[PDB]
């Protein structure tokens, strides 16, 4: 547990990163899946791509996929430290006007581990 | 204009769904299948869809493997559009099998989902 | 001998896969081509997509090159098992309006290995 | 047309120039940073962005680490078309961070560069 | 149209054809070359093609290695579409050269081939 | 040091390629900055496509970038000998009309190493 290719990270209002491939450049690629109250574009897959270096990580999502748009982009910054992805996120609606109507906050990530079946 | 489009999402009668991303002038297919049909591994999360859109032919396969569950085995359907529906047989291989007959058959019928453009 | 990036695999008809890379995720990418009597689109190269995982294996052809088009995909499922990929296909043709108009088959993927030249 | 397009470039007032090479259909953007920003790690060389459009909507990021120079460190901006303008706020995480705090917020606005199309 | 498109294919006088798959807005090219050219390495099997096309200039090399046959050399051609040919230079380097007198030139003409679509 | 993924190499008359990814396959990708008298495209980075095998490297550059255009392409041909990128290049401009149009000329790439910074 660094910040691994096929890892799959859960925040405190439910949400989830799927990171399916990290490649040696550094570039990922994944997708989210959204369960913040509020919030459009819940229970869905939107696509995913960003950078780790270390410990250090940005992804972002646009939020337009098959069954449903906002009409926005999310960007998070942040950090693996201790079993936990740490990140600040800043949210632009297309259309805006000034950095006023970016909407902030900051989102924990815990890890989920890879269950077997069939 | 309807048909097989990129930004389009299909629902088996399982309940299942399939996250068209993105069709290149090429053909190429990717997308996201959630899973939620009764009796499987690997439901209610997103694996990765690659394909082939020719008209209203249209092949794509999933792995199952994403982080949080892996079923050690692909799915590949094989279909084309036709009445607002696209019909698809797929085949389902396990790792280690050693006998086609331990391919697996059935049959999906997706239908559009809802797209609800807004906030 | 799995089955490998940078491998070519010659069917009882004759054809040919030649897999030049499969990436860490088992995204697996190629090009087919078709000796297979009675078919259409024989002798040149189509792209081949697919997926790969342990000895299982999936891949499509789209039948549409540069020199000649027969208006229809072919997806194959099978495994590697004793230096063979054995696999069921299913042929689809654009315009098909009954899973009766599905072609089926299966082919035995025999390897060759790779000659040193110049 | 006009708006953030393939093939535009986009000075802030740092210096700094982003190079937006392509834009999918997908919404998907690549392109090349150069840092001309006093005071800081890893300039006058160019970078990797990936990010977004949607519109106006525009993200993207930058990670430090090209074969010349490399800072230990990502930026991700987050902003909007305006005026013949792009408005960004940017966050700046250093690699090994234990802290929120320790991340680093500034704002850039971009201005289109002057396309010379001539040998 | 006439010219490069995607979806191309061209023979030279030595016999061999560069299938072109794909052109990105990017410029960007892809697609197989088979060499059938007399005295050679790496014939009759497909080998993977890179490069740009930007109206009539066209770059595009080749790596001799597919999994049938490798001959420890790539080839790069230079060129341009003019009367319903692609005239190109050739230059061909061989793995572990220590002099530019050990890579190789020639010429090659592309005519386009016959696109025969039909089932 | 061979020819690596993430390496930067600068010719005798100043310009520099920056190669950030060489996959398995041997296809590269990185991007160029011209600094040679007398050309266009100086100063701005331009996307670099090639391959390399062994010691053997070709990569080529579209000139057209968000900055600026000079209507063509060019190609080197070389290889990787004692701590040098010794290459043959071939120029075309787009509208050309006979091979001798086409700008040739040699390029001796020399390394430049990683600085640490912050
Ligand atoms: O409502 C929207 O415009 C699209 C979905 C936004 C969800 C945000 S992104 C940051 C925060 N983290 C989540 O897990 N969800 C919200
Ligand atoms: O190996 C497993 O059990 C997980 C994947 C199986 C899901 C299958 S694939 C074909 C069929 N159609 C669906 O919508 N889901 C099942
Ligand atoms: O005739 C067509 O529509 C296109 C070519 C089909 C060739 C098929 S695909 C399955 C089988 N395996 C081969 O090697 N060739 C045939
Ligand atoms: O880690 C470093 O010092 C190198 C990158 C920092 C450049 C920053 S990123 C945001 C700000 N805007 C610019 O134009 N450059 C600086
Ligand atoms: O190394 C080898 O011998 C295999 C590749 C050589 C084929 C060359 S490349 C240029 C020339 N033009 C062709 O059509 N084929 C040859
Ligand atoms: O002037 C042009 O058409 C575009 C720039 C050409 C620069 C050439 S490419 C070969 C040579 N090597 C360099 O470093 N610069 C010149």
């Amino acid at each position: 547990g660094g910040v691994q290719a096929l890892s799959a990270w859960t925040n405190q209002s439910g949400s989830t990163l799927y990171i399916q491939s990290v490649d040696p450049s550094g570039s990922l690629s994944g997708y989210y899946i959204n369960r913040a109250a509020g919030y459009g574009c819940q229970n869905t897959p939107y696509p995913v791509t960003g950078w780790v270096y270390g410990t250090a990580i940005t992804f972002t999502v646009l939020w337009e996929n098959a069954t449903e748009s906002c009409n926005s982009i999310t960007a998070w910054t942040g950090f693996y430290y201790q079993g936990q992805i740490t990140t600040l996120w800043q949210l632009v609606i297309n259309g805006s006007t000034s950095t006023g109507q970016i909407i902030s906050g900051e989102d924990i990530f815990k890890p989920s581990q890879q269950k077997k079946s069939k």
